[PDB]
């Protein structure tokens, strides 16, 4: 149909029915008269594994004969969601899929949506591994992604009377068919036990052993048959586990736990056990599995020069230790040597910046768990308060703050102080952030150890990101520019030229216009909600956080429909608003935020007076498939985190990709996208970094914005009052009462300027020439947020290897 | 290489190497030199598999068109074994796979090592649904094996210092190729809850729900192109279950733990909640899917005309209620007509004899977890108590006696009284049992309802228990007579014609001598102990009961290398004496027993007197593909229980096949396998029934015997002294206990009549001639013990369908 997806030769369309018919037939074990939909999905799923399973086993082959260095990805998440349309868009097999199933008498469309997404992954951070793994293989580089092959994914999201309920994400149900088991590579993890002390060093005993069975995925680099592998661990009891009888059999689930469940929480650190055994469970497994492939290329000199461990987050901080307690206690290096093969390996990528994220895990438990890996840890501090010492003699007051181990009433381990001491470099993930690390967060570290600290601002994948979900802008671009820039995003720099191409801003505008029709039949038939499709498509879609600012966006919200109802007979641009995101099960007021919209949406959509100028929707179970559907038809993307509180974000690019402008705060990437396209094709608003500083110091009054802003003195009273709560008119107080007395995201200081920056995005909207050629520009301009040149600088700056771009042989 | 194993046709070959090279890339992702073993195995099973698909397909669509009658068979245990042999044997393609792996350089009996048995099952009740479906298959019955997929099967038995020792059967670690998930046909379960009376009858409320998801293997018949299923449900959680939120995830557990484990007692009644949860299980899952299917053909009169039931012992009784519940409750029905369609609909089958194997269900239970269940109980009871009444008016005593509910200090259900009720037909397993069934154990219900009485005697597929585990003899036997015993196992009395011909006597003794020389090999590699393949293979294989009497084989054993100690220097035909067998985990005695039967070997092995003339084996793991190798070379069946206490017996048919000689009491089958074969072709001893009760009736003293045989009183007093336990010399004093105050089995009474037929087999084993003549002898009538025949019986006398041996096309 349309030339980015590919031929569909004759010779190819026969052989996909051919085979999709093998696998109906003796995979499924069906014939076509009881076949289910989900049927004709998988027997497609199967089809198109069978085209990477040739160039997967070639390109493992390959790095084998090559032995060129190889990085390790650490992550507790990866964030992937479906597999299909990814995998023929990177084998370029769409439009000869699409032929193929239309000639069985199919919609691949249809059978798409059968796919459960693989949601591993709270958020940025999981999604963010997904992309990198993506780019990874589209560089060529000898990648391998390890985490944990968790039998429930972030949690279903239910809406129930406004209310958020959560449901198991049973992904596994009816079979993953991407992934490959592989028993013969499973590996014993210790825990618990205690540390004997010989002449031959310490030795770890008394342990219980769980097993960690390995399952591999492929990952497909665009066009390059590069296939590399994300291997995820199970938890598996051994089979002498606890062996009254019956009892004994069914306590082995005790163990398989370890894997059982995703930890659902954005930016909060909850120091729970079993959230202890996931880190160590894919470290131990994970380490010993890269030793093992090390020993096949004695000499751990060469240990760094062969591998590459990026940590993501601190997550998997405990690599360092393990890493250390494998090469003193079981190979015998003298600690120095140990831990200049330990930095050298390691590297450490921070996304946080809130306290209440950071991992701090009580001494206590790592002592009963960990006994070893303690020690270890001890010793690290003690060496490394040495050298701190040493560089800043009689500054105590700095070697209490740069320690691992925290004082107070429960000793603590800070795991960030761990990984930027074993760790060769530490990043941080927008220009902006990174800076706040050396300033601020990690000041003293950054003032002993300049040399660690980088920037990598983080990127997305143009495959998924673009040509997946977007095919139409891709086609209209690559009809200007050709193909090249789906793996060379700079290139769309060249659309610039275009910017005042008559047919070029029609078909920009065409394509918009096609996916918020496409997007407005979705929510009516899946949703059972109607929406004026000429309205400015305003979306808010991200994790619900106080941080993020959902509640500012409330507050505009609210404010239009009092200004409505104040003047009713004035024109106002049509807005159907969408906001949409999961609350971590514990996050009451993330939770009470979820009610506050819903309830805005049962005013506002049911007044007979505001009509179809206002529409609020909350979109239920946003994930990554909803994302694809969703950011394609954004006109309005709302990035209005407080400055200073988003490290990054990676939504902003999607939509900024994608045609939608951007309303935002001067905060993580928004401030590199806005040099990028020029701030005057920005809607910039709000306190910088340095107004939100000059506020802390002299104190935040809330008060005094309510005081002074009777609309929103008006707006305040309303929800207190009962007004969108009217059978419980006290249901909204907890969030009033933040707002005015506790608020840390001083939501009121930049309402102001948030309300006067939407009447100038409402003005643009008005002339839609203007509007589209401001999106050209925007669109010309994102080419830096491909995460092709996140990865190209991680690679140079940090892992040492040169990416590629030449195809292996097919 | 052999005719039996069929063609191995040119193009046959070239299309399995093709299939097997197609499935080790694309099935299994691996390329020639990274392969394990493993890897062969699944790939020669998945080309194996695409040889069921076709005929499947065609078989259930065939019924589907010709709407025959549908037998269910629901069982608790289905003792599988591997699947690769057998598929390939039915197949034809045995040959052609064995010339395929060749020419690829593997051998493909190490390939069939590598499978795991389908261990479903405890012993002969599991063996006899596996050997039963099979026979349906052949017989081109539209039959349907229904049960639990158990995560464990029967425990791995390892033996440590003497000692059993269990481990969990982890049999699917690796995957099941043979299995397909059909998710899309889960149904829930209900359980707890409460019983609202209305208008409009009961209402069964306020119920939690477990999902049981359905896995079908196929079933192929012998040569006929039939493929029926085994359907095995798996218990999940549904989705909104529990749903703080990290618990309630890892809550799931307890739903699925109604799958996760076989119950490991043999002919021994556990009355645990978890086991009555498994019960009702299968037994709500299975009666959705049969009325579902009988719709698809309001008019349930028809019902017994479509559908048989067929109970394999009471574990699946609860199907009598819960077809009533579903009747009356949820279609309406009156109760009068609802109970003559359950009548009519269910058949009992009765594997059991002692007290302690008849399920009896407090009613505490019952009425916590099914409470309308119970109420339908009541009613069924009150009913059937007024039949009982009118029939025998003022006989307040068998009132009582028959009542299906029991008086106690806890009230119970018994479940056979209830099976009796609710079915049209009540069977025995063999004729002795039969009889004793309606003489003693329901002489009561018989004299109420003669007509429901009936004998099936048990039998064994010849598929798996001739052709696959004793291809030499299956081929000396095919020479003569030609194929179609295989299928047809009454024409091996053919084989009476050849008892004086020498050619085929010659041929029979050194089939027998190739398997004792293969088993031989078997133990030196896998168990390291070394056997003198010259000697009299005397064999006891079944699990460890007291009433199977391995102490009467033990005191047999003593007596043995006490005579040799006595006179070293007098010949006698050596020994090599095989027990082997798993004891239930709680069952103190049974561990005792194995210990005993070490210890034995202890001694006996290591004493240089003795030499190679005595060796006592422990045969570790005994389970079904065990069976398969230790019967071909057994000599000597040992079929030894107390008279009156074996119901059938398996074991002992599969010996007779396989040119064994049997030494056993006038029990179970083998009273009509000595019947078929004639007394003189038997060593039959001991005790009849008869004798038994008249030893009862009087009191049995064991001292009587102790003080009367001096070679009895000898092995007690070595027992109690320490000789078999120097370190330990009070560790038999259980068994000395036993013995000599609480025997239920007589085990002295039989003793001397045993030792003393023991000595005429080591005569008549001298004479190698008349030893093998006598083989050929019961080989000849083995016939009856066709699992073919009791198949066509149950389906002409009960299920009131003919069997068909006619083909399916291909
Ligand atoms: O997703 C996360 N962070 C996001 O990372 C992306 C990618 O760099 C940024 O764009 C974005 O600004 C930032 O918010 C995240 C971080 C820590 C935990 C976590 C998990 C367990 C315990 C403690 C914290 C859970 C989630
Ligand atoms: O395997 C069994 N019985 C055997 O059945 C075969 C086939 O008919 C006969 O040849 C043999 O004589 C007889 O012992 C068996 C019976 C009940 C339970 C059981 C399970 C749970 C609770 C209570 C009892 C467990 C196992
Ligand atoms: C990109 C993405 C995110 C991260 O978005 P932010 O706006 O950076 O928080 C979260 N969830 C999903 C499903 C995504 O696709
Ligand atoms: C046939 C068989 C049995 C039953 O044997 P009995 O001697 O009748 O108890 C038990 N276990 C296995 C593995 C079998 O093959």
């Amino acid at each position: 149909q349309i030339s980015v997806r590919g031929l569909a030769g004759v010779e190819n369309v026969t052989e996909l029915k051919k085979n999709f018919n093998r696998h109906l037939h003796f995979t499924l074990v069906k014939d076509r008269n009881v076949a289910t939909p989900r049927d004709y999905y998988f027997a497609l799923a199967h089809t198109v594994r069978d085209h990477l399973v040739g160039r997967w086993i070639r390109t493992q082959q390959h790095y084998y004969e090559k032995d060129p260095k190889r990085i390790y990805y650490l992550s507790l998440e990866f964030y992937m969601g479906r597999t299909l349309q990814n995998t023929m868009v990177n084998l370029a097999l769409e439009n000869a899929c699409d032929e193929a199933t239309y000639q069985l008498g199919l919609d691949m469309e249809e059978l798409e949506e059968i796919e459960e997404d693989a949601g591993l992954g709270n958020g940025g951070l999981g999604r963010l591994a997904a992309c990198f793994l993506d780019s990874m293989a589209t560089l060529g580089l000898a990648a391998y992604g390890y985490g944990i092959r968790y039998e429930f994914g972030i949690f279903n999201q239910k809406i129930c009377g406004g209310w958020q309920m959560e449901e198991a994400d049973d992904w596994l149900r009816y079979g993953n068919p991407w992934e490959k088991a592989r028993p013969e590579f499973t590996l014993p993890v210790h825990f618990y036990g205690r540390v004997e002390h010989t002449s031959q060093g310490a030795k770890w005993v008394d342990t219980q052993v769980v097993l960690a069975m390995p399952y591999d995925t492929p990952v497909p680099g665009y066009r390059n048959n590069v296939v590399n592998t994300m291997r995820l661990w199970s938890a598996k009891a051994p089979n002498d586990f606890n062996l009254g009888y019956i009892q004994a059999v069914l306590d082995r689930n005790l163990a398989e736990n370890i894997s059982r469940v995703l930890y659902p929480n954005d930016n909060f650190f909850e120091g729970k056990e079993l959230r202890l055994k996931q880190e160590y469970f894919v470290v131990a497994a994970t380490l010993q599995d890269i030793i093992r492939r090390f020993k096949s290329s004695t000499n751990f000199d060469a240990f760094p020069d062969k591998v590459a461990i990026q940590l993501n987050d601190t997550h998997p901080s405990l690599a360092i230790p393990e890493l250390m307690r494998v090469l003193v206690d079981l190979e015998r290096l003298d600690w120095d040597k140990a831990w200049e093969v330990t930095v050298k390996t390691c590297a450490y990528t921070n996304h946080t910046v809130l306290p209440e994220a950071l991992e701090r895990w009580p001494v206590h438990l790592l002592e009963t768990l960990l006994p070893r890996h303690l020690q270890i840890i001890y010793e690290i501090n003690q060496r490394f308060l040495n050298r701190v010492a040493a560089a800043f003699p009689g500054d105590v007051d700095r070697l209490r703050r740069m320690s691992l181990v925290e004082e107070g009433a429960v000793k603590r381990i800070n795991m960030a102080h761990l990984c930027i001491a074993g760790s060769h470099a530490v990043n941080g993930v927008a220009r902006i952030h990174s800076e706040i690390l050396k300033k601020t967060i990690f000041k003293d570290f950054y003032e002993l150890e300049p040399h660690k600290f980088q920037n990598k601002t983080n990127g997305i994948t143009p495959r998924r990101w673009l040509v997946l979900c977007n095919p139409g802008l891709a086609e209209i671009i690559a009809e200007r520019i050709g193909e090249e820039y789906i793996s060379d995003l700079d290139q769309l720099r060249k659309l610039l030229s275009y910017v005042d191409d008559e047919a070029f801003i029609r078909d920009v505008a065409k394509v918009k216009q096609e996916n918020k029709l496409k997007f407005a039949a979705y929510l009516e038939r899946e949703y059972k909600v109607h929406i004026n499709p000429n309205s400015l498509f305003d979306v808010q879609v991200k994790r619900i956080h106080e941080y993020k600012r959902q509640l500012l966006n409330c507050l505009h919200v609210i404010t239009l429909y009092n200004r409505i109802k104040k003047e009713p007979n004035k024109f106002v641009v049509p807005r159907t608003v969408m906001i949409g995101g999961k609350a971590a099960p514990g996050y009451h007021m993330a939770k009470m935020i979820i009610k506050l919209i819903t309830a805005i949406g049962d005013v506002v959509n049911h007044d007979p007076v505001v009509g179809d100028r206002l529409r609020v929707i909350f979109l239920e179970n946003y994930r990554v498939s909803l994302a694809e559907k969703v950011i394609p038809a954004a006109d309005l993307s709302e990035q209005i985190s407080t400055a200073g509180t988003e490290a990054s974000g990676t939504g902003n690019m999607k939509f900024m990709l994608n045609g939608a402008l951007t309303i935002g705060t001067m905060d993580g990437a928004n401030v590199e996208m806005a040099e990028e396209a020029g701030e005057e094709n920005f809607f910039i608003f709000g306190m910088r970094v340095e107004d939100v500083d000059r506020l802390d110091q002299r104190g935040y009054n809330a008060q005094e914005y309510y005081d002074r802003i009777p609309e929103l003195r008006q707006i305040i009273e309303q929800l207190s009052s009962g007004f969108f709560s009217p059978k419980q008119p006290d249901l909204f107080k907890d969030i009033v009462n933040m707002l005015m007395h506790h608020d840390r995201f001083k939501v009121f200081a930049d309402y102001e300027e948030y309300v006067k920056c939407q009447e100038r995005v409402s003005a643009l909207y008005k002339n839609p020439r203007e509007w589209t050629r401001m999106v050209i520009r925007n669109i010309a301009t994102s080419g830096k947020f491909s995460s092709d040149r996140t990865i190209a600088q991680y690679a140079r700056e940090i892992w040492g290897v040169e990416p590629s771009r030449q195809r292996l042989p097919a």
